[PDB]
């Protein structure tokens, strides 16, 4: 597990490394813990660089470097908890990283 | 603060400007001189080709939007090129400053 | 050891030459070494496909490109800060071993 | 005749500006004074691919023909690399000196 | 109306900037003041970088950076006058810039 | 003819520059010359697919690779031994023929 803390009201940047060759062709998803799915990368894998949003949560993927980037805009106290980066393939979903987010003031 | 770059006259000077790639996602960049900030060069009008080097006179510019770095080349640097400049990020008709740069020329 | 020094807040370019024939076909890595035979932690490596070594790979604020014809490995430390100073290794990968191409001290002015 | 100073064991970049319209369509070369100037590297035989890096030994050359900048890279600079060199613009069978360069190796 | 001044018997380089995306696909012309056409860029717009000559006048176009370059080789007093850079579209021609060429001994 | 000397037991690198435009599309070969314009015993040649000329090709402890853009052929003699010494040709191949790019004397030192 990894912990990311950010000041309230600002953007928090969560980085998620993976093996770019192992997960080649797979979309990624950001979910919160069951595991409520928040956002996934674009349906067209060659457009994984595209920033996609759910509310004030953005996801973007560098598939050459193997870096998945989740952005949390306007970090509120409610946004603390436990989340997962996952790699989707068919119906299954391997966890890439489990992430705990903290807020400060 | 304002970064200082030093180059020898008659040689090429590479000025770099880091920025946050998420904050400025999708935004073109520009390079201008202070006299007001007079525009010198901007990156490609199509953001997905920001890596393509654009020239204006002896100044070139390229953008690496994934790494979050803007690179400006001052070709054949001359003492009259010394002065104050700005890396900017454009959206709508506003120009957010990313870095103030001071260019010094030597012997 | 070779010393590279740069101004803080500006990009620093580090180049490691190597024998292109001895390390033909090998991927490269840049790593940070904290002990004479210390952990030596991976920072960034070249493309998983060796014929695409020339493509810039980013990890964080570090970029790597390899010129396998000239035998020159180029590392870019973007926005150099004091915490970047220290000892690093250019390494050539084969199997699960890494051979040292060059030891590099990064100093920050 | 400009002086380019480089640290030994590191790659030294020599940059060489030229009038891009007066040398249009022309190949460029790097040579070392010995005395006659002996040819080291030249740019791509096809002028429209001059941007493509060409190596001879520990010397590389690339040409940006739009901006009018020629770049030479001395790889792994050694003490025996110091000396006088020349950027040349080729046309027919004559070579015009674009820039005389003194290379200085430090330590 | 910008002024360009060049010593007689030597090359004068006249540069006209323009908006590259606005003029995408359009060829350019150099005209002398009606407006008598002197030289225009290549018929194949993807070869606009090609230097075209009319006598001692040459024209070349950088469609990526949006810079048109006119060269008056071996400038002579009878080349002084008022000129125009133009963008050709369909059958019309829009003035990019008006250029005053001046010569010195 | 130029001499390339190496110490016995270590890799020796031979270089053959050539006019990359003149020899565009031609494979290259390293062969041992045993007579006055006579037998050229072929040792190793670059890849049969010319766009793959960068590929390292082996015969025993001898390797060849070709930089067709810069115009440089590289022969590697790994673990140089006395039986490697001799007169060699760098060749440019076309049809059934061969143009001599360079003549090389390989010498071994203990
Ligand atoms: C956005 O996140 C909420 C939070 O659970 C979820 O209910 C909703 O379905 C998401 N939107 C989309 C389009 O998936
Ligand atoms: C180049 O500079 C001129 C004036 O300095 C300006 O009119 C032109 O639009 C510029 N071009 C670019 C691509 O910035
Ligand atoms: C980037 O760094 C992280 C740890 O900081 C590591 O997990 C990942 O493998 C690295 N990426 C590459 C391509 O080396
Ligand atoms: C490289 O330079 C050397 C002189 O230092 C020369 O003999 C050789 O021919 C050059 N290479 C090419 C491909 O011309
Ligand atoms: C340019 O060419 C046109 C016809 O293409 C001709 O009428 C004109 O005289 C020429 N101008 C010069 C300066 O040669
Ligand atoms: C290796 O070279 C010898 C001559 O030295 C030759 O007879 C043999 O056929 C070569 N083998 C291959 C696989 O090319």
């Amino acid at each position: 597990t990894t912990v990311f803390q950010g000041v309230a009201g600002q953007s928090l940047q969560v980085s998620c490394p993976y093996d770019s060759m192992k997960h080649w062709g797979r979309r990624k998803a950001w979910c919160r813990q069951p595991c409520q799915r928040v956002v996934s990368t674009h349906n067209l894998w060659l457009l994984s660089f595209l920033r996609r949003w759910n509310g004030s949560t953005a996801i973007t993927d560098d598939t050459l470097g193997g870096t998945l980037t989740i952005t949390l805009r306007n970090l509120q106290p409610h946004d603390a908890g436990l989340y997962q980066c996952q790699s989707l393939h068919g119906s299954e979903a391997d966890t890439l990283r489990k992430v705990l987010v903290e807020v400060l003031a």
